[PDB]
């Protein structure tokens, strides 16, 4: 049946995830008033124009790198760059614990949630992203989906390969198997209230610009 190849499946993304709670309620609370800072400011028209990716339920804010499956890298400081806060209060702590190398990330990418919103079935992009991706959540707790045919074939398959758990102020990392062989999502119903995700990555030497 389809049950032993959803599993296996499942098995080999787990292999590609790593999870842990680094971050503590005030840590938090002290990023996602910065966050709320980045909203401001994108509002008040002091961002660059290819800074801020206003959709419906929800906002992108690019920094240090930032893009348009053939996406393509902006040109060197077309996008706003990494705010300090970012160094200080979120890479430093990752790096303090071994999640990735200092130097690594050169690109931060805040996603701003309404309740509702959702992300349609992706891979990060291959050609843009060196490997691993590290993300952090914070307003509220979610859902990240892997394996994401339901989005668009709800009749022969109503569930993903595999449901994550991202809580506020998790750490999540994907590599292998999870990053490049398999697409996520997440679903409307997993953001019932605000949420917000900052997304360091390190993007390829070889990276289309434009
Ligand atoms: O909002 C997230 O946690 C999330 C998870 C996976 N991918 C993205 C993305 O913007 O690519 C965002
Ligand atoms: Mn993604």
């Amino acid at each position: 049946e389809q049950q032993l190849q959803k599993e296996e499946e499942a098995r080999k993304v787990k292999s590609g995830i790593r999870q842990m709670r680094l971050f503590s309620q005030d840590e938090c609370a002290k990023i996602e008033a910065r966050i709320d800072e980045v909203v401001s400011r994108a509002e008040k028209g002091l961002y660059n124009e290819h800074t801020v990716d206003r959709a419906p339920l929800r906002n992108k804010y690019f920094f240090g790198e930032g893009y348009t499956g053939q996406e393509r890298l902006y040109p060197p400081g077309d996008v706003d760059e990494i705010p300090e806060w970012v160094h200080q209060l979120v890479i430093q702590k990752l790096v303090e614990h071994r999640v990735i190398p200092e130097g690594f990330v050169n690109s931060a990418v805040i996603n701003d949630y309404q309740p509702g919103g959702c992300i349609v079935s992706h891979v990060d992009p291959i050609h843009i992203f060196e490997r691993p991706i590290v993300s952090v959540s914070f307003f509220s707790d979610s859902a990240l989906c892997f394996g994401c045919k339901f989005q668009f074939k709800p009749i022969r398959v109503s569930e993903p390969v595999l449901s994550l758990p991202v809580r506020r102020g998790s750490v999540t990392v994907l590599s292998g198997y999870a990053a490049d062989e398999i697409t996520h999502c997440i679903r409307p119903q997993d953001i019932k209230e605000r949420r917000a995700v900052i997304i360091l990555r390190k993007t390829r030497l070889d990276a289309p610009r434009l």
